[PDB]
RNA sequence: UUUUUU
C-alpha cells in the first residue's frame, strides 16, 4: 500500500494567495500505483494531493523534502519513477515523515517574516485565514465542522508573503466544531533533517551521576530483561524490574536463578516472594497495586516492553516516570524491542509462506493444509474467543491434537510438551511464553476507539482492524527462537505502529477509579509524565477531558463495582457506574447483555427509560437524558478536543 | 466499472446450517477485473461476496440467475468469462437486479415447506435466526446494532431445509438496533422472471377507455413535452402538462405557437398567462398551490421530468396520482428520458470529450480551453451557485459574454439569441431548450440526506457527491437538442438513477405545512400514492415517522414562517419552527450563519442555550435538549425505521 | 449549500 500523489494545489506566486486544484489521477494509476508503487506522472507544483487505498489527504515540499504526517501516511513509501520511494525522515513524536522531493518538486521557504497572520490551504484549494496563537496552534477567524477540515492533513500553513510556516495535523474542536488548528512548525522539520540518521542505544546505559531517563533499544532474547540487570545487580545496584505479562514475571527467578544464581524478589497479584535480593520482578499491574514506588528502594527501574499499548503497561510507565526521581532512583530505562514507528524486516530463523485457498480448514477467507499443522506444534491466532473455540473443536473433530487459549482460561491448557495446535488470540502474550515450529496468524486485532457522538456523550466502539507492526512482530515472534520457524500469514498487509486511541486514556481512568484507588487528578499526574516523554508511542492529549469526566462520578455502589472488577471485563469503573445510576434511579440498564449482569437481580424491580451516561455496547431499552450526572458528561464534552484530520 | 466476484461464501451439504467463506481476488484483482469487465476465475457455489469499487455486498443464485440488490448493483454489468455481463432483470420497485448465472455457480431450491423459522446469511458467514412475520419480513430473535447487517445486502434467508425464502435488502430499526429484516421473497424472482426482458414505452400512450396510468420513456430532446400534448390535442383531448422548471414551462409559451400552432394556457407564480387553449403548461408548485385537481378539468395528465426528485415535483407527482381518476382524467402519463434503471447510452446528436489538465479555465481538478466556449451558444453546469458566480467572473474577465443562473434570478438574465457562455445550476439540468452547442459539466451536484443520529433527533446534511445517470443525461441533453452537440465532462461515471434519499419526504411534509395548506395527514395520502406506484423513483418508507414528527410541530411562529418561505432556502418550516422555540425561550438559535438571519434583529436580547430540535447545520452554541418539542421528537424516533444496510 | 410554490 504505496503512497500516490493523486493530484496537487496551485498557489499564487504574488499579491493574495490563491489556489486551485489540478486532478492528475482518477483511481486509475491510484489503487493500481499504489501498489506498483512505480509512478510515470511528473511531480510540479509544491503541495502535493496524496492518497492511499483507503486515505486521502496532503503532502507538502519544503527544504528539498515531501512532508506531510506520521498518522497519515505511516512508513509507507512514496510512489515514483524508480518505483517506490523510502521516507528519508520518520519522526513520530512530531507526528512528521518525509519523502525526498521527486523530479520536478520545487519547495516553498522557511518563513522568517514571523508573522502572525497565517493561512490553511485544503485540499479543496481553499485559503483559510488563522491566527497565530502558538508555536504549533492557530485559531480559526470561521469556525468549521471539522468535516470539512478533513483529508487536508499534511497541507501548509502560509505567511502572507507565502512562506512555509508549518503543516496542518489537527482541529481543536468544541462539539466537533474545528475552532482552531494544530500544526508542525518548519523548525520541526529542520530539526528533523539535523538529526542523526541512526541512533545508536543498544547498550545497557551507564548509571548516570544524576537521575536520567533512558532508552534501551535492543532485539528480543539479548538478555534486556535478565542479562541487564544481572550486570546492575552486579555492580552492586538495586533493580526493579516492571513486566506486562504475569507469566513472564513469574518465569524470571527460575531463570535468574540458573544462569545468574540471584534468587529475585517477584511480584504478581498471583504469587509475592520476598527473598531479600537485590533484583525484584514485577507487573505492572502489581508495581500499581503496591502504590508505585517507595522510600529509596531502587536506584534502577527498567520498564521492560515499554511499547505496548494496554492501560496497564500505560499506566504504569507513567506512575514510574513521575515517581522514580523522588523515589530515590538514579535510573529509568525504557526497554523494548520494537519502538514507535518500527517496521516488519525479514527474520533469518523464519520462513513466511502465505495462505492459499487450497486446505482442508478454511482460515479466515483462505485455507489451512491439514499436513501443514497435523504433526508438531504449531500457534494459530485469531481475533476472538469464539473463533479459537471454533477452530479448536473442528480441529479436535479432525483427530488433531487442538486447544483454544484466550483470557478466562488457565495456561494448563497448554500442553508444554508433545504436538499440540494452539488456537489463541493475543491473551497468549501475557500468560504463556514457550515457542512453535510454526505460526498462523488471522493478520487481524480487536480494538476499541471512542467516539464523540454527543448522543448524549461519548461511544466506546469495538472494531476489528488488520494488524499493526507490533502486532505482526509478536505473533510472527512465537517461532523461529533458537531453531528454524515457519510463518503462515492471510495477508501482508500491515499497519503503523507506535499510535494508540483515546479509548486507552480512558481506560486508564477507569483502572485508577476500579483498582488502584487512583484520584483521576493522581492518575492525570502520571499519564502527564508519561505524554511528556519522547520515544514511547503515541495518543491525543486527551486527558484533561478525561480527568473532568471521572471526577464526576461520584459515590458508586461498592457491590456492583466488585462484581465488574471480579467478572473481569472492560471499563468495570464505568460499566458499575452506569449500574449505580440506574438501580438508584430504579431503572433499567441499557441492554440485558452479559455486561449488565450485576443487575440480574433487581431486573423485576427495574422500569423506564435508562437515565444513559455514555454508550459502551448496544442501547436496546429506552432512554433519558435527565439524569444530572448525564448533564454533567454532556458539560465536559464541551472541552476543547484535539482530533487529527 | 463492473461488479467484481471476489469471494463466495460456502454452506453446509447436510445438517444444521452453516457457512464459512472463501476470498478469491484481492483489491488489486478486483479493480482491474472491475474495469476490463473481465474475470476468468472459476464460478462456485450458490452465494457470492460481491464489490464495486466503493461497497461491497453478496449476491445469491436462484433458478438460474445471481440476483442481488438495486441499491447495491445499480445497473451495472458483472465482470465475467468474455467479458461484462448485461443485467437480465432490473427491478427498481422490488430493488432487486439478477443476471444470468456464469457457468459453474449454482441455484439454491427455492422454499415451499413454508417454514417460518429462517436463517440469514451475512457476509461474515454467520447464521442468524429469524422468525418469519409477513410475506418479506422477519424479526431477528438476538437484535443486534445495523452496522453488524452492513454488506450483507443481498444475502440469502434459508428455511430449516436449506432452501432460499428471499434475499436480505433492509434492517428495521429502533434507534439504531435492527430488530427485523426486510427481504425480497424469492416469489418476486419469479414474478419477475415471468415478465419479459425488454420493453418499450417509446410511444405515447394510447388514451384508454377507462382510466390508467402509463408511462413514455424517450430520448431527451424527442419531443416527449411538445409534439406529444400538441398530438393529443391535435385528437380532441384536453392535456394538462406538469413540468418542474419555471424556465422550461416558460419556454413551451412562445416555441408552441410557431412549432405546433399551439399558444397554451400557462401558469407559474409569475405568469398565470390564460388562452382556453385545450393544453395547459403548469409548474408542479403552481398545480400544488392551486390545489391540485379540478373535477372535469382535463383527459390527460402528464406528468413531465418524472425522473425529477426534489420534493415539488414528488408531492406534485404523488398529488395527481391521489386525485386524477376522481377528477376525470382518462390518462396519466408519467414521462421521462431517463426513468429508474436506465443508465447513459450515446446520443446520436451528441460527441462526448473527456476534459483534460490542459487549458486556461481550471475546472473541479481539470481545465476548460477557452477555445471551446470562445463562439457559440455554451452551458456550463457548476454545483453551487456561488461557483457559477466564480466561473462566470472568471470568463466574463477573459472576454467572454457569461451570464450565471440559478434560482431567485430571473429568467430573462440568459439572451436567447447569439454568442454566450451560461453558468448554471442545476435549475438548467431539466427540461429546458436553450439552443446550446455544448454543454460543460462538473459532473457533480448539491444533495442532502438525513442521519438518525439521536444527537438528539436527526441531521439533515449538505454535501457534493458524484452526479448520477439522471444528471448526466439531463445534463448533458441540454446539448443536441434538433442538431449536433458537444458533452464535455471532467469524470466518466454515474451513479445509478431512481433512487432518493428520506430527506425528501421530510421536505414534502414540510412544503405541505409551508406552502400549499396540508395537514401532514394529507400529506401522507399523496406520498403514499406515489411510493404505491410502479416506474417511479423509489425511496424508503418512513411516511409514517416523518408525519409523526411535523404532527407535533404546532404554533409556528407565523412571522418568522412568512420570513423563511420567502428568503427560498431550504425546509422554511423546520427553520422556522427552530426559530420560534428559540425566541418564546429568548434563547439564540444553534449559531448565526444566515440559516437563522430571520433571528438577526433579535440577537442582543437572546441569551443561552439552545433549545435544540433537530440539526440542520452546524451548531455552535452551547445547547439544552430539555424543551418538550425536543423530547416529543426523541419520541418519535423510537418508530420502526427500515433503512438499507 | 441544487430545484419551487411568493
Ligand atoms: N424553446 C425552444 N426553442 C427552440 N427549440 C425548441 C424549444 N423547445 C423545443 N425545441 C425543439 O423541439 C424539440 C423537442 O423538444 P422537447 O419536447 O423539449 O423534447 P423532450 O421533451 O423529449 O426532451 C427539441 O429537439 C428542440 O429542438
Ligand atoms: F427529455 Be427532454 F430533455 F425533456
Ligand atoms: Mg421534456
Ligand atoms: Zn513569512
Ligand atoms: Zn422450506
Amino acid at each position: 500500500g504505496s503512497v500516490v500523489i493523486v493530484g496537487r494545489i496551485i498557489l499564487s506566486g504574488s499579491g493574495s494567495i490563491t489556489a486551485y486544484s489540478q486532478q492528475t489521477r482518477g483511481l486509475l494509476g491510484c489503487i493500481i500505483t499504489s501498489l506498483t508503487g512505480r509512478d510515470k506522472n511528473q511531480v510540479e507544483g509544491e503541495v502535493q494531493v496524496v492518497s492511499t487505498a483507503t486515505q486521502s489527504f496532503l503532502a507538502t515540499c519544503v527544504n528539498g523534502v515531501c512532508w506531510t504526517v506520521y498518522h497519515g501516511a505511516g512508513s509507507k513509501t512514496l510512489a515514483g519513477p524508480k518505483g517506490p520511494i523510502t521516507q528519508m525522515y520518520t519522526n513520530v513524536d512530531q507526528d512528521l515523515v518525509g519523502w525526498q522531493a521527486p523530479p520536478g518538486a520545487r519547495s516553498l521557504t522557511p518563513c522568517t517574516c514571523g508573522s502572525s497572520d497565517l493561512y490553511l490551504v485544503t485540499r479543496h484549494a481553499d485559503v483559510i485565514p488563522v491566527r497565530r496563537r502558538g508555536d504549533s496552534r492557530g485559531s480559526l477567524l470561521s469556525p468549521r465542522p471539522v468535516s470539512y477540515l478533513k483529508g487536508s492533513s499534511g497541507g501548509p500553513l502560509l505567511c502572507p508573503s507565502g512562506h512555509a510556516v508549518g503543516i496542518f495535523r489537527a482541529a481543536v474542536c468544541t462539539r466537533g466544531v474545528a475552532k482552531a488548528v494544530d500544526f508542525v512548525p518548519v523548525e520541526s522539520m529542520e530539526t528533523t533533517m539535523r538529526s542523526p540518521v541512526f541512533t545508536d542505544n543498544s547498550s545497557p546505559p551507564a548509571v548516570p551521576q544524576s537521575f536520567q531517563v533512558a532508552h534501551l533499544h535492543a532485539p528480543t532474547g539479548s538478555g534486556k530483561s535478565t542479562k541487564v540487570p544481572a550486570a546492575y545487580a552486579a555492580q552492586g545496584y538495586k533493580v526493579l524490574v516492571l513486566n506486562p505479562s504475569v507469566a513472564a514475571t513469574l518465569g524470571f527467578g527460575a531463570y535468574m536463578s540458573k544462569a545468574h544464581g540471584i534468587d529475585p524478589n517477584i511480584r504478581t497479584g498471583v504469587r509475592t516472594i520476598t527473598t531479600g535480593a537485590p533484583v525484584t520482578y514485577s507487573t505492572y499491574g502489581k508495581f500499581l497495586a503496591d502504590g508505585g514506588c517507595s522510600g529509596g528502594a531502587y536506584d534502577i527501574i527498567i520498564c521492560d516492553e515499554c511499547h505496548s499499548t494496554d492501560s496497564t503497561t500505560i499506566l504504569g510507565i507513567g506512575t514510574v516516570l513521575d515517581q522514580a526521581e523522588t523515589a530515590g532512583a538514579r535510573l529509568v530505562v525504557l526497554a523494548t524491542a520494537t519502538p514507535p514507528g518500527s517496521v516488519t524486516v525479514p527474520h533469518p530463523n523464519i520462513e513466511e509462506v502465505a495462505l492459499s485457498n487450497t486446505g482442508e480448514i478454511p482460515f479466515y477467507g483462505k485455507a489451512i493444509p491439514i499436513e501443514a499443522i497435523r504433526g508438531g506444534r504449531h500457534l494459530i491466532f485469531c481475533h476472538s474467543k469464539k473463533k479459537c473455540d471454533e477452530l479448536a473443536a473442528k480441529l479436535s473433530g479432525l483427530g488433531i491434537n487442538a486447544v483454544a487459549y484466550y483470557r478466562g482460561l488457565d495456561v494448563s491448557v497448554i500442553p508444554t510438551i508433545g504436538d499440540v495446535v494452539v488456537v489463541a488470540t493475543d491473551a497468549l502474550m501475557t500468560g504463556y511464553t514457550g515457542d512453535f515450529d510454526s505460526v498462523i496468524d488471522c493478520n487481524t486485532c480487536v480494538t476499541q476507539t471512542v467516539d464523540f457522538s454527543l448522543d448524549p456523550t461519548f461511544t466506546i466502539e469495538t472494531t476489528t482492524v488488520p494488524q499493526d507492526a507490533v502486532s505482526r512482530s509478536q505473533r510472527r515472534g512465537r517461532t523461529g527462537r533458537g531453531r528454524r520457524g515457519i510463518y503462515r500469514f492471510v495477508t501482508p498487509g500491515e499497519r503503523p505502529s507506535g499510535m494508540f486511541d483515546s479509548s486507552v486514556l480512558c481506560e486508564c481512568y477507569d483502572a485508577g477509579c476500579a483498582w488502584y484507588e487512583l484520584t483521576p487528578a493522581e492518575t492525570s499526574v502520571r499519564l502527564r509524565a508519561y505524554l511528556n516523554t519522547p520515544g514511547l508511542p503515541v495518543c491525543q492529549d486527551h486527558l484533561e477531558f478525561w480527568e473532568s469526566v471521572f471526577t464526576g462520578l461520584t459515590h458508586i455502589d461498592a457491590h456492583f463495582l466488585s462484581q465488574t472488577k471480579q467478572a473481569g471485563d472492560n471499563f468495570p469503573y464505568l460499566v458499575a457506574y452506569q449500574a449505580t445510576v440506574c438501580a438508584r434511579a430504579q431503572a433499567p440498564p441499557p441492554s440485558w447483555d452479559q455486561m449488565w449482569k450485576c443487575l440480574i437481580r433487581l431486573k423485576p424491580t427495574l422500569h423506564g427509560p435508562t437515565p444513559l451516561l455514555y454508550r459502551l455496547g448496544a442501547v436496546q431499552n429506552e432512554v433519558t437524558l435527565t439524569h444530572p450526572i448525564t448533564k454533567y458528561i454532556m458539560a465536559c464534552m464541551s472541552a476543547d478536543l484535539e482530533v487529527v484530520t
